[PDB]
């Protein structure tokens, strides 16, 4: 139904971005950049695409959305797929990552390489593309913009500080804390994942963003949540072995002795299973399954709490839908 | 100069901006981080492209003297241009696995960044828009700055893979390599954002709508072009201490005019010997290159060519109805006409 649809409209998008007139296509570069898309773009889940089109409709109460409004708000939901895409190539340049979805990393192809830097600019630049095209006649336009900048700088510099905080801070382990895993946290993935989609479905709504600072807060405060649930399940995976600050390294950190807190400065993310399995019988010895499902209770009550708070019916479907939607997750 | 150490000030006003932006969380590190990083990448390169700004818009200001406010606003729009150039300069130094640029160590090169820079190219490119809402968000052109920045970038960028699968995808038939090809690369890569966009900020803060202006940007397209030939010829017959580097273009395999335009002009002989020696290292080989350069007369080719462009130039802008927008114009071609460095 719904999800056809956004597929169909991800056909569209792409044939309006090949016919650019800002762009003197031939057809080897119709043919990158095609491929380029195909390859790198929809071949995700799209979660937080369609997620812009249920909180668009939960927003217009109980009620029929129209069909102009599908298409935009699918079109808003490519535009942050891809954002993602863009960042993910990027991330796996900076990685040396080799796989993902079980297929080679865009830039591990023989014929890219480190052509697909550029790409990455490109998909980010077809971000004004899409949304000059779709949206300029729209009063909420520069809304849209300013929206999308945002969150990009803001995932910009929340991956920057993962960066920094990684591979130039790898001496001292101390350095990882909870505050700061927080921090990398909420501006790496918490506002593109969760305050964008349903930013969008405000800002179509007729909504001042400025007015729902909330709901921005709830949501930045449920996307943390959401990613304490990818560490635990990334153990429960390559976040040791690359030395990453996950919420359970910290946790171990916080909770061990003298000698466990030892181990672990003596076994993170050094190479060899060896080292990967002192980390995981660390991790069991100090419970943190049940440390982690008291984080997730109580989150969760955090979480529906202040949601109730909210004056509007709407906003609070919009939220509890999301809540519900990765609450106990497995995936 | 006066208006060069005012727009260095502004630099410094604009970083002080950016490390205290109520949309990130900074602590000591990453502000540390990122100062470190604008320092060594932001204003260090030669800032023609942002002082033509303000040198554009008090051409455009006939008759009424600019304020100190407009002045700076001028600055803060030159600035965005070099934060632009900033960001592709970074990302096309790792792309390209360069060394150093102005004389030292490429930022990626460094051993505490490494890749790192990447990110750091994303830093620069989502500077662009904290600046201008933090200096423009209240002024009814607003959204023309950031359609102009978003078209421009996208425009470069495209420039850009262009000369990437042009150069490195493929096998390497020289034939490939033509005039249109060359024109489209280098109108895309450079004349945009080195030649329309300055002027075409110094017209937005005039108050003009640019599509009235196609005239004005088809000139300055045209003119960056030309300039990208002057750099072209330059690479090869250039002065390696007025430049500042030594030309590798034949070594690099580039799709430069010189090539294209002996591709053009030689016979069977002399293609088979540009497609037997054209990039790769060695000198000898670039040594029968350039001599195969002087035997085809490039030089005195390259002189007609910039002058058959200076008249028409001259003509197109001649031809526009505004005499300071005709200024802006000329002060822009005489900068470059018969330039050495």
């Amino acid at each position: 139904d719904l999800k056809s649809k956004f597929l169909e409209v991800y056909s569209v998008l792409k044939s309006e971005l090949l016919n650019d007139p800002a762009f003197d296509f031939t057809d080897d570069s119709r043919l990158w950049v095609e491929r380029m898309l195909d390859y790198n773009v929809p071949g995700g889940k799209l979660n937080r695409g369609l997620s812009v089109i249920d909180s668009f409709k939960l927003l217009k109460e109980g009620k029929e959305p129209t069909d102009e409004e599908i298409f935009l708000a699918c079109v808003l939901g490519w535009c942050i797929e891809w954002l993602q895409a863009y960042f993910l190539v990027l991330d796996d340049i900076m990685d040396s990552s080799h796989t993902r979805r079980g297929q080679p990393c865009w830039f591990r192809l023989p014929k890219v390489g480190m052509i697909a830097v550029n790409d990455g600019l490109i998909l980010r630049n077809h971000i004004p593309r899409i949304l000059k095209k779709h949206f300029k006649g729209k009063p909420y336009y520069v809304d849209l913009l300013d929206l999308f900048n945002e969150v990009e700088f803001q995932t910009a510099s929340g991956q920057m500080i993962d960066l920094i905080t990684t591979l130039v801070g790898e001496k001292d382990l101390s350095k990882y804390s909870l505050p700061l895993h927080h921090r990398i946290v909420q501006y790496k993935t918490a506002y593109y994942s969760f305050y964008l989609p349903v930013a969008c479905a405000l800002v179509m709504s007729g909504e001042n963003l400025d007015n729902h600072v909330d709901v921005k807060n709830i949501l930045v405060e449920m996307g943390t949540y959401f990613q304490v649930q990818d560490d635990y399940l990334d153990c429960f995976g390559t976040d040791i072995e690359d030395f990453k600050c996950s919420w359970l390294v910290v946790k171990a950190l916080e909770l061990a002795n003298d000698e466990q807190k030892k181990l672990l400065h003596e076994n993170y993310g050094k190479e060899d299973p060896e080292c990967v399995a002192k980390v995981k019988k660390l991790y069991e010895t100090l419970n943190l399954q049940d440390v982690f499902g008291e984080y997730e209770r109580q989150s969760h009550g955090k979480l529906i709490k202040a949601i109730e708070g909210h004056s509007n019916k709407a906003v609070q479907f919009v939220l509890k839908s999301s809540l519900e939607k990765i609450y106990q997750r497995q995936k």
